[PDB]
């Protein structure tokens, strides 16, 4: 896997998943795109959103960026394009403010969707009322320097998770996800199926059926063990 | 106290408290409660609410559940009533996602006012555009799974307070508190006699009257030996 | 520096930086003040506001206060003046809720902006309503008690900064910094530079000119070593 | 359960458990006895040792003490004998230091053979020259006072367990777990069990024996779909 | 990178960097290591030994696990040889007891040198009387149950590092660093340049001489702007 | 109190309080010599020792580090004689390794006596294998750069205490604890005496004396009300 921690380089052409596929998985959202592809690729609940409401995804455009050194974010904005998410990890862990409504701003003027950041975000207000959606690790007002190299376009660990560039990242209010590149069309599919018997589910549980029926949980539960009494005074 | 931590049981009858009181508490709130009880009765401040602005209280119905697993939640749903707030905890520290849209919508059909988890919950944008209150200790789309019996209405202990079946939980934006059952008479009357003092001094302290006048305190801080400078180089 | 960690003492008169500097720092932000002053006065992280979307500044009147007591509270009240902000520590680390919306309403009432305070807080709805803003270390329904003296307007440690009584606090969505009243007018003008510098990049950036062709990067990227490869198959 | 949280009573007789089981539970240790009782009784992970390789067993008698506030750890002492261990709450989280030396030398006069407390202790080099064994939440210098009352002898919420007086708790270099001194033997037994299995296990696997021969694992895991390749380049 | 996260997969063969290699990273310690290969590949700081005083390096056997179960452990045992250090990640944060003194048994009895676990372990006074050196997130004897299945040697994420199979992993009472199998000899190089550098320098600092004249420091802290004063109060 | 956060300075000439009050200081430890100053100056427990039973103090000398640059550690060894303990904070929260066995070499030869870190450090167990004492926020082998001026000799706060260079530092395995130079006379004093009667009191508590009898508690504890019962079941 090689590539990964490795600073002074710039991949240019990274092979991006479709649009379309892309946009389906920020409609379903995150922990059903989770489960379709067998519960995996879920970064750190402690990755969070600085706004409400907003559920989306888009194709990874990875960064590494030198401990408390952002000079990486200007680097990676050249190499965005409309419907990409800049995922961005530092090479050791820290919480300072990586990002504000400048570099925000530059971002939307390519049509960037989001951020998704392992490190902390500042100008958050201002991030909001742009409507310029970021996942972090922390908010932190606390400034970067430009110092040190980093990449853009190699694979990251970002969350506990490693991300490939053009790897499709969705994020919503539980979290983030990300989806391999080349399982995208397996993980979308799945996911609609889940979301199809979802439904179907919920209007049954609305009308006041049990899920132990439909469900057909009952036997199983008995199976196992599982006894009623009446009242506590009865054990 | 025994039954704590024991599995494979469901108690079918509660005894509850009743729903005017329960209502009364739930509009008086947290904080007022808790002091009504003379300050015990507090769950952990890590349980926090995934909405802003929404105080009530209900009857517990507990449940026990399995690390990482969720099967006694539509268990539990069987055994609840209008006015009931789930009250649920795992056998052993997870911030799994144990609870989404899906029981949320269950809940609500059965007239179920909250829930009240010691772990993980997802669905969250879902969970507050259907109004299904929720207290949590995290937000978290990582699924569970239905393998291990837990047990529904025996005490738990639930963010560091024994909850028994029928006890009622307050839930606000500060926290949440526990009332029990036997109890339920003298807090609210406490809570409610601490909230008409609150709301005269509220409005003696809005004119301008300061707490030291308004509480007396001026010749007890004196004797405790407090002393007044006019400037910070006199002393 | 003597006199920080000492209780008893009330310091009546403080020096107060002047009111339209003040509201200046406010409306600029904590992010740009921090920057402004070269990175320094930062609060810790954790200090985190109970309300989105305001920025405000205020002359400091400082409290330190026992662990688990408030008694303080009331006796700072009478030394605030409109345009001051409660800045309050604990003499050892606590997170209960000292603060609720009785000393709110008295704070209110003397035109004080807001509150800091290195440990919780509780009726936050309430607060919310009330529109009084505050930045805390923890949301806690736990009470305090009236038992131990503190001081009032005698240097203390808030968030791991120190503030001494009349030094400006600047505190948004982002966090919170301390300004030196003294050092007030240098941090304001320096605070507006950057400003007026970012609104000129901002137009640049959102009109879609590269950071790295505006703060004229590329070259020095280049002689520290950054290199540029089309396809990650190269490497 | 009633009598969780009251404060200003002292429980003088409690039923002991018995001094051969306690000390044989002991011996088995922690997590031998956690699995002998299905896995339910475990201290949060955060309780922890001052001290390795100590591995023992008490009966509890159990301390509710109000937050900063030691005064019932002398209360306690008068009530204890010998093979007792000291089980201690505060009323809300706390990480003072609530005990130290001193505490411990009257301990060790009564033949008390370890503390467990949910919050600091202090001294904690003394307490290890003097042999006296302690589970802590934290290590804190700071002091407490003795002002408010707590109790003896009720039951209490220790590291998210129900502990009753009279219950036995085992301690050792990973935690702490709780036997229900009704349970002692059932627990005892299960755990003597156990550890003959184990030990006889030990020795196979020492001879080189593996586990999936020994546990007959691998057909069990052909059928759940348990794939082997030869090199990674196969998939 | 694919097969990261992948389950129901055993790969037998591993290409092993060299027996004296890894011996010899293992005495050059953390530090040196990390340094060597430009500050890159060290795990968490939370990743922690549970003894004091050992320092060693093997090549990675890895292991996937399922989140509170350790079904893999014994699945991975027979995939190991002599100088291997067994690194194991689960699938989804779990702090719970994979590991105890059964399986340090077994591992011993093939030769394997450490375990490395991104989860809890127990048994733990035991391991050291054994001498099985063991890096965990968590001591906790809260036990696993074997039910779903994970991996063996295909790469995986621990302490938020990717490892492969086969990269060597150097461990000491500082933390755990990873070694890309394929840049074994170069960070081997590097990392006995620079002891040998660092023991010359020991040497001379030992003796007395200065940093700031060892190193040549102090015309560019000057040229940086560094300034002495006399006292205090000159500033 | 203006100088704190400034950088660029190194103060040479700071008074220091005397060698042997510091020693004995050392002798009677954290908690007394905190207690003995009514309960103020303790830093974070989180300051933690990396070695057990060492006790000492020393004069401080201060350094204020740019986040993750360890550029002043060389610069203040020059300023340091024999006695001190060198105090460094970084100008925001870090947890790099700062500082190692080499800086360590350097102080040991001026006979600086410990450093206390509000950050990492590494080569932890060199540092043991030397006998260097140090008390750090972490321990972390990542390493640090040496870029940005910070300070020698200036005030700085650590572990959330201000430390004025010349201050007494007090460390054992409690934790760490600031003693104002202008206060060292009536701290040592205060903490003999304290000292004196905790060791009378020992003997007594050894002899078998309650303390309740010792320190006449029960006529106190009687009018608050605490009430004594035989038999839980009289509740
Ligand atoms: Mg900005
Ligand atoms: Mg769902
Ligand atoms: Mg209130
Ligand atoms: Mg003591
Ligand atoms: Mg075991
Ligand atoms: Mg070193």
């Amino acid at each position: 896997n090689t590539l990964i921690g490795k600073t002074g380089i710039v991949v240019r052409n990274i092979q991006r998943a479709e649009l379309d596929s892309i946009d389906a998985l920020g409609r379903l959202g995150v922990a059903t795109v989770h489960e379709a592809q067998n519960r995996k690729g879920l970064l750190s609940s402690k990755m969070r959103p600085i706004q409400q409401g907003t559920s989306l995804a888009g194709s990874a455009v990875t960064v590494l960026v030198a401990p408390g050194d952002n000079w990486m974010f200007h680097v990676a904005v050249e190499q965005c394009r409309p419907g990409d998410v800049l995922v961005v990890s530092p090479s050791s862990p820290c919480t300072d403010g990586y990002f504000g409504d400048l570099l925000a701003t530059s971002l939307q003027a390519r049509g960037v969707r989001a951020l998704i950041v392992d490190a902390g975000v500042r100008d958050t207000q201002t991030l909001r009322d742009m409507g310029f959606a970021v996942w972090a690790r922390a908010i932190n007002a606390q400034g970067t320097v430009k110092e040190t190299l980093g990449s853009v376009n190699l694979p990251v660990i970002c969350g506990g998770q490693l991300i490939n560039p053009g790897d499709i990242v969705v994020a919503d209010d539980d979290g983030v996800v990300v989806v391999r590149r080349d399982e995208c069309e397996s993980t979308l599919v799945a996911a609609a199926e889940r979301a199809g018997l979802e439904e179907e589910k919920r209007l049954r549980l609305a009308a006041g059926e049990l899920g132990l029926d439909i469900y057909k949980m009952r036997e199983r539960l008995e199976a196992k063990g599982l006894r009623y009494v009446d009242n506590i005074e009865d054990l």
